């Protein structure tokens, strides 16, 4: 198909998305920039996408968190999420698609900017909201890792794509983990998509990078860098911790397993045969840049191993002093 302005598309429903793309590029994410409002527009695809239970109900990836958001941004597990909605509830009114493929569509089209980043699928079509999620199906930080394993399982998961799906924490921070330091990232390249995160979160914790006593916190290995209770434990469980070493310096693993697990998140709730292929509107993602490394001062010996079938690899470490992470401009 051919859209308005000349640029193609193979099923013609999906020209809708072209000025939108070109909307949220310049309006929403400063120039097509990996920062913030990129990040805060990932984690809102999990919080929509995850309220979907085959027996406790939820209607999944459907909007809901944007239509009933005086309902939804009042979960405990949604705290802070209320920003991203009110940011992307003008673009939702002004445009034409419903609120449940917009937010996964902006979600797509933002790791699209991150350098390492890849296509995620998206499809179009999903009917406007019915009713509020249910509380209490969001996983929290200070959650045990079988219940969120479990959780995630019941949405249709194994514990696997847990881990994949956990590569979005490459391009992440925290707010409200600890309000002393917000802004600070669970790994030390939160502008690019790489593996960096799986392993940091893998090295000895050294510090709280704020204040100590934070629900969902341990300490981290690195001056501001935060580190989760539910990513410490990960990293190391049975379940996840092989799959989860596995991803270190593999990033088109990483890269692959994120795009096909973000597209079955994308569409909880949803039958991709009643949906239509939009994947090909996605922009093409800048190139890695970096290489895998331990940060500056550490090596091998600083690392927890954990997978029982496979030692961890070796990794040069980046050269000099260990230094401190920059926060993420809010
Ligand atoms: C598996 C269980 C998970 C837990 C317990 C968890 C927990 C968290 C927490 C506590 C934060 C920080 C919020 C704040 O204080 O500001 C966060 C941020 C974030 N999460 Fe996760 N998360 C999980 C899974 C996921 C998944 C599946 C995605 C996929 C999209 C995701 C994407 C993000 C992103 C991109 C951020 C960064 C937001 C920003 O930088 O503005 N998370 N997550
Ligand atoms: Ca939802
Ligand atoms: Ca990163």
């Amino acid at each position: 198909a051919t859209c308005a302005d000349g640029r193609t598309t193979a099923n013609a429903a999906c020209c809708v998305l072209f000025p939108i793309l070109d909307d949220i590029q310049e309006n929403l994410f400063d120039g097509a920039q990996c920062g913030e409002e990129v990040h805060e527009s990932l984690r809102l695809t999990f919080h929509d996408a995850i309220g979907f239970s085959p027996t406790l109900g939820g209607g999944g990836a459907d909007g809901s968190i944007i239509t009933f958001d005086t309902i939804e941004t009042n979960f405990p597990a949604n705290a802070g999420i209320d920003e991203i909605v009110s940011a992307q509830k003008p673009f939702v009114a002004k445009h034409n698609i419903s609120a449940g493929d917009f937010i996964q569509f902006a979600g797509a089209v933002g790791v699209s900017n991150c350098p390492g980043g890849v296509r995620i699928p998206f499809f179009l079509g999903r009917p406007d909201a019915v009713a509020a999620s249910p509380d209490h199906l969001v996983p929290e930080p200070f959650d045990s890792v079988d219940t969120i394993l479990a959780r995630m399982g019941d949405a249709g998961f194994s514990a696997v794509e847990v881990v994949w799906l956990l590569a979005s924490h490459s391009i992440a921070a925290a707010d409200k983990v600890d309000p002393s330091i917000p802004g600070t990232p669970f790994d030390s390249t939160p502008g690019v998509f790489d593996s960096q995160f799986f392993i940091e979160t893998q090295l000895k914790g050294r510090l709280f990078p704020g204040t100590p006593d934070n629900k969902g916190e341990v300490q981290s290995p690195l001056q501001g860098e935060i580190r989760l209770q539910s990513d410490h434990l990960l990293a190391r469980d049975p379940q996840t911790a092989c799959e989860w070493q596995s991803m270190v310096n593999n990033q088109p693993k990483i890269q692959n397993r994120f795009a096909g697990t973000m597209s079955k998140m994308a569409l909880l709730g949803q039958d991709k045969s009643k949906l239509i292929d939009c994947s090909d509107i996605i922009p093409t993602p800048p190139a890695l840049v970096g290489a895998a490394h331990l940060p500056a001062g550490f090596s091998l010996s600083d690392v927890e191993q954990a997978c029982a079938e496979t030692p961890f690899p070796a990794l040069t470490a980046d050269p000099g002093p260990v230094t401190s992470v920059p926060p993420v401009p809010g």
